């Protein structure tokens, strides 16, 4: 019945986006309860970015130097503080649209939706993964900083990403909502470069199970393998090593399809060595790795939110 | 700075989704002002679907036989009528969350976002195109009928698709909001099968311009061609014929990149004949055709909505 890269409905987060201007820098912030979260580099000019001293740059800032606009209303800033690489701007009015929410730091391989924003206004929504090198492959232009990533489980919004930087290679880096960068990146315009972008093996496997459900089965070979032998072939193709926990997590997909996880590993092996010879799997000629096992289950059964 | 399949923020449409039950059939409807739109096959059982007589099946239905639930509130139905293949259920209260909106019938090759719903609740959001054979390649399971497709231009929601059917081949068919199917499909469970799924040439070209902007340029060959000669090669590869209007529409992308449209056509020709030899363009090993020229411009400049 089809399988698609699908983000969470975004309406909940839309009503949390505001515009933050400090000096001549404008970007997005996240208004939850009576606090606005935003990247601390809002206080930097374009000169300041090669070597910012954030503590020093902050000294010359007062509550009234952060202008925060929701649609066309100014919120009054009644306090502000730096936490790691984010600013938390206390405002005098709780967002009436605040959802049930929490802050989560996700693991590499985990997926989430990004609401890309400019000047506090939503532009669009798409699904990302936290790559193993702790970048993400997004779509962000000047002024997108402060856009967030999230997951939704029923009525509860889990915020896991804030956008801060684009590296020379055009991939993207950012923090959790406590202001800690994912990976080794820093909010400085310097020589920092991403490591090997390895493939999230367990997510590829999840997606092959997804394909089987939806009718693409040509790749279902007639072998099985072992974790150790499969990983010797994953290594050379820059695939993340597959663990027993990963096997466990696929157990549900294994049980719905009747195909043992190691059998699927054998099929994947043969795809890595022999190619797809021009074939397609769910309308991709590449092996997709930004679906989690939970994503597959969700989409193939119809889990809802509100 | 990255390029991604990106849907419109969905919050506006979320607040229009309700649950419609008639008899033992439940699906989604769209509540705008004091009217709820939904697929007329809500009134059919699973037996009724091989050969429904909708006019006859409707005779035994009254306003009180349609139960409409918004979250956990019942709307009172004060009138109902069939329009083509949709029912319009007049309710006694205007949706207070109704956006500025209009109904548009889109052309093949045009793109839109789908908010997939189950039991009146949002499940996720993704971007589709109206294919030239008038199917779409979505993600829809039992109970997703009534989910809608839309575009947003600033504050105005243009609804263009309602989901009704999944064909034996696992692609999807549906109507505009006036209840007219796209293409030759009917709301009957019979032998109807999609035609040739040709590729939307102009959108492929748009996406190559997108790639050039974002750094992927290896395919920029050193030829040019003519519309007529390029189309003789598009034909055999089941590509939609390229017209002058299509050339005109790419004019803006041509001007930003400095690459003439016919030069891009020559590059595409060479890709169709020689393949991608394992290379990638914007992280696809296939030529993508569900971005419009307007989509590219939008995303590469940062157009916002609210
Ligand atoms: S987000 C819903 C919930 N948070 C949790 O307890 C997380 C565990 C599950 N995801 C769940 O039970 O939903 C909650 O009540 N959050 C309220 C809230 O706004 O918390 C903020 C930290 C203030
Ligand atoms: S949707 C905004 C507008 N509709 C138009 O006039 C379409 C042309 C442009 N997209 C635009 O000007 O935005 C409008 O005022 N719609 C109001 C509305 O709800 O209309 C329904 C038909 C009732």
């Amino acid at each position: 019945s089809g399988f698609r890269k699908m983000a969470f409905p975004s309406g909940k987060v839309e009503g949390c986006m505001v515009q933050v201007t400090c000096g001549t820098t404008t970007l997005n912030g996240l208004w939850l309860d009576d606090v606005v979260y935003c990247p601390r580099h809002v206080i930097c000019t374009s000169e300041d970015m090669l070597n910012p001293n954030y503590e020093d740059l902050l000294i010359r800032k007062s509550n009234h130097n952060f202008l925060v606009q929701a649609g066309n209303v100014q919120l009054r800033v009644i306090g502000h503080s730096m936490q790691n690489c984010v600013l938390k701007l206390k405002v005098d009015t709780a967002n009436p649209k605040t959802p049930k929410y929490k802050f989560v730091r996700i693991q590499p391989g985990q997926t989430f939706s990004v609401l890309a924003c400019y000047n506090g206004s939503p532009s669009g929504v798409y699904q990302c993964a936290m790559r193993p090198n702790f970048t993400i492959k997004g779509s962000f232009l000047n002024g997108s900083c402060g856009s967030v990533g999230f997951n939704i489980d029923y009525d509860c919004v889990s915020f896991c990403y804030m956008h801060h930087m684009e590296l020379p290679t055009g991939v993207h880096a950012g923090t959790d909502l406590e202001g800690n960068f994912y990976g080794p990146f820093v909010d400085r315009q310097t020589a920092q470069a991403a490591g090997t972008d390895t493939t999230i093996t367990v997510n590829v496997l999840a997606w092959l199970y997804a394909a089987v459900i939806n009718g693409d089965r040509w790749f279902l070979n007639r072998f099985t393998t072992t974790l150790n032998d499969f990983n010797l072939v994953a290594m050379k193709y820059n695939y993340e090593p597959l663990t027993q926990d990963h096997v466990d997590i696929l157990g549900p997909l294994s049980a719905q399809t009747g195909i043992a996880v190691l059998d699927m590993c054998a099929s994947l092996k043969e795809l890595l060595q022999n190619g797809m010879n021009g074939r397609t799997i769910l309308g991709s000629a590449l092996l997709e790795d930004e679906f989690t096992p939970f994503d597959v289950v969700r989409q193939c059964s119809g889990v809802t939110f509100q």
